[PDB]
């Protein structure tokens, strides 16, 4: 796991539980770095998901929430690091159905070490997408909160609904459908 991701979500959990629960999780997480990140660094996810499970059971909210809500937050640490590459496309579906294809991709050209998921389409039409995501680290909350960001980058929303095919989150099902979308874009 990229370093960005670990200061994008620390200072998260310093900016809605305060400086003394980044220095909690931190302490009560074995972890080789000892808490330092750096944004080029690479680090084991084995020590986000410390962080994760030591966060959710101080706040007692739950993993699933935590990564949404930091990624709907990190979607704008995107838009305004690589806003080129968003504007490429033209449509949420459009861009969604290419996050394998071209724009993780573009990302392992950055970061060649980067650990990414898999996105597999299955259906496809204007206003809906059937994906298969895989993951050994089960973050697909953390890919819903970004498809959502995504929608209202574009000024719309969707219906997303997230269907685990295996029960500990390594391969989820996404039934994304756009909604309506009163005015012509
Ligand atoms: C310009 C757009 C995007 C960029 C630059 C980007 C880049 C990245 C980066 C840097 C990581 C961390 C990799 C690591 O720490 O090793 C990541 C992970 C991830 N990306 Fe993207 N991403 C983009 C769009 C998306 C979208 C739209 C989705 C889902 C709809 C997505 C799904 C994910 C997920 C779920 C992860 C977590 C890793 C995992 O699940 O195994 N990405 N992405």
């Amino acid at each position: 796991m990229k370093g960005i991701i670990f200061t994008e979500f620390l200072d998260l959990v310093e900016d809605k539980f305060g400086l003394e629960m980044v220095d909690k999780i931190i302490t009560q997480s074995e972890l080789e770095s000892e808490g330092v990140y750096t944004s080029i660094g690479t680090y084991r996810f084995s020590e986000m998901l410390q962080l994760l499970q030591n966060l959710s059971a101080n706040t007692d909210v739950s993993i699933d929430d935590l990564l949404l809500t930091y990624a709907e937050h990190f979607f704008s640490v995107i838009e305004d690091s690589y806003p080129g590459l968003l504007a490429t496309y033209k449509d949420p579906i459009e861009m969604l159905a290419s996050i394998e294809n071209h724009i993780h991709v573009e990302v392992r050209k950055i970061y060649p070490d980067a650990e990414l998921p898999t996105f597999v389409v299955e259906e496809k039409t204007a206003n809906s997408l059937t994906m298969i995501y895989k993951s050994s680290r089960a973050m697909h909350h953390f890919g819903l909160g970004l498809m959502n960001k995504t929608f209202e980058h574009f000024n719309s929303s969707a219906e997303i609904i997230l269907e685990k095919i295996k029960e500990d989150g390594t391969e989820v099902k996404f039934i994304i459908n756009k909604n309506e979308n009163l005015y012509f874009q």
